[PDB]
């Protein structure tokens, strides 16, 4: 059960308080996109020396703030996720960073267990988000989200959908909803311990989305292989409405599940 089950884990408590626990995937792989997106950046002096292979990372991590707070299998958690492109290769322009995204949550998450042909929900999570690029114009994007995760687990397979509403400011890119969408699909698969996944979104109104597919394998305990290929819109917000197929290598620590 517990295997990929976020509200579940966040539940379970650790001895040391420096022990954190696991949102999203952990991993920094070396990349290479297809097209890498100067329009937007070039306001930044390194702009034209841009070069498409970068260091792609993601941290993500949960911070339960009260468990119980409605009832048992309950928690009021946090979440902290951020992704960067770092130019790391570029060393003609000292290594700059392209972009990182920020975005910390706040959420009402529930550990449960509900029956559907097979399938059990595990998670029903509902939240606040927030992910912007911390840029000073031009190149700042932002956008804000009250969300819904809802995990499901059935043999080897995984199912989490986020749907999502869009509150706040849009300013910095008020058409962000015409690439990215609605809501959030997820797939894993377990194919012993070889984990395939799929992540994505698309606006079935504008034809614009993007997906992200991995096949990650254990190095070790706790440290395993990870193959990403991203193609489409919306990987960085800073290239939300700039498409581009993105393949890189590098490792990981967790996977969805
Ligand atoms: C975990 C391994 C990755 C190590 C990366 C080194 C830490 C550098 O840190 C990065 O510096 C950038 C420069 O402005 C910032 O934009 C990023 O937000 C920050 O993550
Ligand atoms: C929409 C709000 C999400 C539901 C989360 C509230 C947590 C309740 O919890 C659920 O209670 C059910 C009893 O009816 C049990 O059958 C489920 O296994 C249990 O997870
Ligand atoms: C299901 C409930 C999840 C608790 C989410 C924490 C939400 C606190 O988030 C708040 O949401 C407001 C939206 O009404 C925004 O205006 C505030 O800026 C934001 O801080
Ligand atoms: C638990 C099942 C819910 C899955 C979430 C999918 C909902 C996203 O659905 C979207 O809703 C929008 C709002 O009206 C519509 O404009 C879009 O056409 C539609 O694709
Ligand atoms: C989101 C990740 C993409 C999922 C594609 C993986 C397809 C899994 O395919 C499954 O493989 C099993 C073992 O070979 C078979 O027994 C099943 O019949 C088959 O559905």
């Amino acid at each position: 059960a517990v295997r990929g089950s976020i509200i579940a884990n966040m539940l379970q408590e650790h001895d040391n308080p420096f022990t954190l626990y696991p949102y999203d995937t952990n991993y920094l792989i070396y990349t290479q996109t297809s097209d890498l997106n100067k329009e937007a950046i070039a306001s930044y002096d390194w702009a034209e020396n841009a070069r498409k292979d970068e260091v792609k990372f993601q941290l993500s991590l949960a911070f339960p703030l009260w468990r119980g707070i409605l009832g048992p299998n309950s928690v009021l958690g946090a979440s902290y996720t951020q992704k960067s492109w770092w130019q790391l290769s570029n060393s003609e322009e000292s290594s700059p960073f392209r972009e990182t995204n920020y975005e910390p949550q706040l959420f009402l998450g529930f550990a449960t267990d509900y029956r559907f042909a097979g399938w059990t929900l595990r998670d029903v999570e509902m939240g606040y988000n927030h992910d912007s690029n911390g840029r000073s114009d031009p190149t700042s994007r932002s956008w804000a989200r009250l969300y819904t995760r809802l995990m499901a687990e059935n043999g080897n397979w995984l199912v989490e959908v986020k749907p999502w509403y869009v509150v706040g400011n849009t300013d910095d890119n008020p058409d962000i909803t015409k690439y990215m969408g609605y809501y959030q699909l997820k797939i894993g698969y377990h194919l012993g311990d070889a984990v395939l996944s799929a992540k994505g979104q698309y606006n079935w109104n504008t034809g614009y989305g993007g997906a992200e597919l991995g096949l990650s394998y254990p190095i070790t305990k706790h440290v395993r292989l990870y193959t990403q290929v991203y193609s489409g819109y919306g990987e960085s917000l800073i290239d939300y409405n700039f498409n581009q197929t993105r393949v890189g290598v590098g490792v990981m620590l967790n996977d969805l599940f």
